[PDB]
């Protein structure tokens, strides 16, 4: 009835949603600053040119942090500020290098683990015009490991390291709905683009543990998304079989090369041609690149087969992702997100589902967290409370211990997103997913919600001492 001591929690934020000061210390452009120019890409038309304006205000973050009682914070490294251009021919950033740097040792001070993000879909925009970005197989892998590599020795002091956040979402997002940067819309693409991604992955991966793993005992991995599925209607196999496929079209598209060794037999038998064969090379690179396995989780859902044959255009495996099954049964309340209810026994499957399909490896839960419905119009001290959000952790937190204690699924480590309300991509600042409220209308003053305080003594309930 315990966790691990050594059990690491705290939040989790991303450089673009929370930094601002994107014109500050020579930071070059990355490709979401392009696309919210874009007007009609973003919902409320907006950007994170201030945000939460956290890189000046690391001391105040920090001191939050240990108001809640994290033992880790999860964040990630915007590459244009230690590459404006991006490349490994391009001037090196030492001011952006620095910020970083203090950053760590500030948190190293105050006894607080950072977990960093190499890349958090913020590439920047002079890879992307230089030579197609992401889309390119030879040279973004090229980049990426360069960028690690400096990012490696720029940052001794740090044993915890993730390469790229939800691939699935840079791929799917960007290069297929094109509701994410770079706003590409392809039938072909995603599936290059996902390719790529896994390359620099385990490019990135090698260098590590040749140079710098064995140098304080550290460890990297890629952070991959992915809601639970259930059969919209489980008397039909067809049901059954699309509720497993649509994990293996998200979650094990990433996750079975990286430990298995090559892509899912479902998504080839879709998907043909158009998803790429791993040379020697990149097999070699890519096939065991996970000291741990990163982990964003949020909802589930009831998948029904589609009739239809599989569309050039599809991207979640000929499915229909809902909310309700054939019984007329709900997954869970609405939220903000019209995509995400509550369902914290799937965060308890999902975790059993990977440990289960991959020789239950090393888990940190990278994200988890939820949006509330109708909380950005309701008065302030009314934000604060979050019964919600509250209920979302306490249940899905709880879920996660009965998942390590009587599964025994190998949880290492917790998540909360996200430390505080910040820009929300292509929803902007409508959506909040924070346990701290940020005053956007009085310069982001940061007031901890209800669920931040009410993270510490659940985790201090199921750690033990």
């Amino acid at each position: 009835h315990m966790l691990p001591k050594d059990f690491q929690w705290g939040f989790a934020t991303a450089a673009y949603q929370i930094e601002g000061a994107i014109d500050k210390d020579g930071r070059g452009p990355s490709i979401w600053d392009t696309f919210c120019a874009i007007p009609g890409k973003i919902a409320d038309g907006t950007s994170g040119v201030t945000a939460c304006d956290s890189y000046n205000r690391t001391a105040e973050d920090i001191a939050l942090l240990k108001s809640l009682g994290a033992k880790s914070y999860r964040f990630s490294i915007s590459w244009s500020r230690i590459i404006p251009k991006g490349g490994r021919d391009d001037p090196v950033n030492q001011l952006g290098i620095d910020h970083y740097a203090q950053f760590v040792d500030d948190l190293l001070e105050a006894g607080i683990t950072p977990f960093i993000t190499l890349f958090h879909w913020d590439l920047p925009e002079e890879l992307h015009q230089r030579y197609g970005g992401l889309l390119n197989r030879t040279e973004f892998p090229l980049d990426f490991e360069n960028y690690a590599r400096v990012m490696f020795k720029a940052l001794p002091k740090v044993r915890n390291w993730i390469t790229f956040n939800e691939p699935w979402c840079s791929a799917i997002l960007g290069y297929g709905s094109g509701t994410f940067a770079p706003g590409r819309q392809s039938t072909t693409e995603p599936w290059i683009v996902g390719h790529n991604l896994l390359v620099a992955h385990g490019r990135a991966v090698k260098v590590y543990r040749d140079e710098f793993k064995d140098l304080n005992d550290g460890q990297i991995g890629i952070v991959l998304n992915g809601d639970f599925t259930y059969p919209w209607d489980s008397s039909d196999p067809l049901d059954r079989e699309a509720a497993e496929r649509r994990l293996e079209f998200f979650t094990a598209w990433y996750a079975d090369p990286i430990y298995l060794g090559d892509y899912p037999a479902s998504m080839r038998k879709q998907l043909g041609d158009r998803l790429p064969e791993f040379t020697p090379e990149e097999k070699a690179f890519v096939l065991g690149s996970n000291d741990f396995y990163g982990m964003n989780h949020y909802t589930s859902n009831y998948i029904r087969h589609r009739t239809s044959p599989a569309t050039a255009d599809d991207t979640v495996g000929n499915v229909d992702v809902l909310f309700y099954n054939k019984e007329g049964q709900c997954i869970g309340p609405e939220t903000e997100s019209s995509w995400l209810r509550p369902c914290p026994a799937g965060f308890r499957d999902f975790l059993v589902w990977i440990s289960k399909r991959y020789n239950y490896p090393k888990i940190y839960v990278t994200e988890n967290g939820t949006s509330l419905k109708g909380e950005n119009d309701l008065p302030k001290e009314k934000i604060l409370e979050d019964d919600f959000r509250v209920n979302y952790y306490n249940e899905y937190i709880r879920a996660m211990f009965t998942a390590a204690t009587l599964d025994g699924v190998n949880v290492k480590g917790y998540f909360a997103w996200s430390l505080m309300d910040n820009f929300e991509w292509a929803d902007g600042y409508v959506t909040r997913f924070g346990v701290t409220y940020v005053d956007y209308e009085n310069g982001q003053q940061r007031f901890p919600k209800k669920s931040a305080k009410s993270l510490k003594p659940l985790f201090d309930e199921l750690i033990a001492k």
